[PDB]
């Protein structure tokens, strides 16, 4: 389950969560933003219950690239209660992210 | 002296152009963008007449992006007769610039 959000929906679907959200900023032109479309997708199912992974595409979501400092995709931020806690920036190994992932919960 | 093009602009601006054209593909959040915006100009002049500089907001030509493989941004592309003879993906320093522009124009 990840979901694809909005400028609009960013309120509701990230920063109201309680769950921890990782949020995954990409565009379709964007070669290392799909190349890690696999482990999310695995990720996402890992981390069920403990992580929710939220994807925001750039071209219909400029306003909130802008908003959060995006400044290079990949970009993936760490949400915790609404703020942001945390950040990869630029395509990392599996490895990488786990560590991220499990230092930031 | 930069031309800003539109999906639907496209051909008419770059692919029927005769004269060497560098395309670079650029989006308002993206930082190496303005990183290298400086340098676009300064080479707009340098070369004027010999090559021309067009840009790329992918925000609202995304179908372009995707069409011509830019793998992320900034990407310049350099078109001759329509075609993609060179790529240069990432902000590089002006001297790079420079020797790309001349190595194929």
């Amino acid at each position: 389950t990840i979901v694809n959000t909005t400028d609009d929906n960013f309120q509701a679907d990230v920063l109201d969560a309680e769950t921890p959200v990782l949020v995954d900023f990409w565009a379709g032109w964007c070669a290392p933003c799909k190349a890690i479309a696999p482990v999310l997708e695995d990720l996402s199912s890992e981390y069920a219950g403990k992580v929710k992974i939220v994807k925001v595409d750039v071209t219909s979501c400029e306003e909130t690239a802008v908003k959060y400092n995006i400044r290079n995709i990949p970009a993936l931020l760490l949400f915790k209660n609404g703020e942001v806690v945390a950040q990869q920036i630029g395509a990392v190994p599996r490895s990488k992210l786990v560590s991220f992932i499990d230092e930031n919960v």
